[PDB]
């Protein structure tokens, strides 16, 4: 219950429960936003670093399937693993498919290096709705389930762009705090401009400003979203977690990553 794992699906939970209805089912709630587009609606643990009861899982699920249906939406789940041991195989057992692990990535304000920038880069923090737009169009064709439209506050979220000669080449995103946890997301390079160290720099550009002026004091990410094979470490990023995302039969089983 003290423990990282927990603490970040806690801060999850709590930043998507802001714009999703929620149907709490014993161990699980299912979110449901106003938009149908698949990935916005999903389910978590309802009690991170709680034990569960794993009798309750059957009815929990389809009452969260029957919730989702009623809107012809298709369910996908994310847990941690650290955060509710052993709740994964519980779902799979009663009709969900585990499609990754991936790892969660963690860093404190203390720990976070920001590499030299080369000759030429500069960065900036997203500062209008039109920065935001490229932005997301630099991002666009990575893989992105979790700052977009612009709003000035960073407590709120924010992004930057790293630019090269003046023009907007990379960026990374974080999202709205809670309880002091930032996730670190929408990483991308201009595909012109990959393999430069450009994606790094705006993931550690976007993590430094979550803490300094977005009062996060732990920023996560998970990797490889975006097809590149940058090494966090470098930026102080260490494992400490494993998410596990698992879906329903159908639908959008073969999109989910």
């Amino acid at each position: 219950a003290m423990g990282i794992a927990a603490r970040i699906a806690s801060a999850q939970l709590q930043g998507l429960v802001r714009s999703r209805r929620q149907v709490v089912a014993g161990p699980l709630v299912g979110l449901l936003h106003d938009e149908d587009v698949w990935f916005l609606s999903r389910a978590v643990a309802a009690e991170p670093g709680v034990p569960f009861d794993p009798a309750e899982v059957p009815w929990a699920l389809e009452t969260i399937r029957k919730a989702f249906a009623a809107e012809d939406r298709w369910l996908s789940a994310e847990l941690v693993e650290e955060a509710n041991p052993g709740l994964a195989y519980v779902l799979v057992e009663h009709g969900m498919t585990i499609v990754s692990r991936p790892p969660l990535l963690a860093v404190e304000p203390g720990d976070l290096l920001v590499p030299e920038f080369p000759a030429g880069v500069t960065a900036a923090v997203v500062a209008s709705a039109e920065e935001q737009e490229a932005a997301n169009a630099i991002a666009g064709d990575a893989y992105e389930t979790d700052a977009s439209p612009f709003q000035p506050e960073p407590a709120d979220g924010g992004a930057v762009l790293i630019r090269m000669d003046g023009v907007p080449v990379a960026t990374a995103a974080w999202t709205a705090i809670a309880d002091g946890v930032t996730e670190v997301a929408g990483v991308g390079t201009l595909h012109s401009h990959r393999r430069q160290g450009l994606g790094a720099l705006a993931t550690a550009y976007a993590t430094q400003q979550a803490f300094e002026v977005g009062g996060a004091t732990l920023a996560w990410l998970t990797p490889g979203d975006d097809g590149a094979d940058r090494i966090y470490r470098r930026l102080g990023y260490e494992p400490k977690a494993t998410a596990v995302h698992l879906g329903d039969p159908g639908g959008h089983l073969a999109d989910l990553r």
